[PDB]
């Protein structure tokens, strides 16, 4: 269980699950795929 897609990321981790290449740095509060 980890914030993968559309999953909010805490400012302490921000490190999205390795289950998928998702980012949430400057993007939305939720992890989103890179286009």
């Amino acid at each position: 269980e980890c914030l993968e897609i559309f999953k909010a990321c805490n400012p302490s981790n921000d490190q999205c699950c390795k289950s998928s290449k998702l980012v949430c740095s400057r993007k939305t509060r939720w992890c989103k795929y890179q286009i």
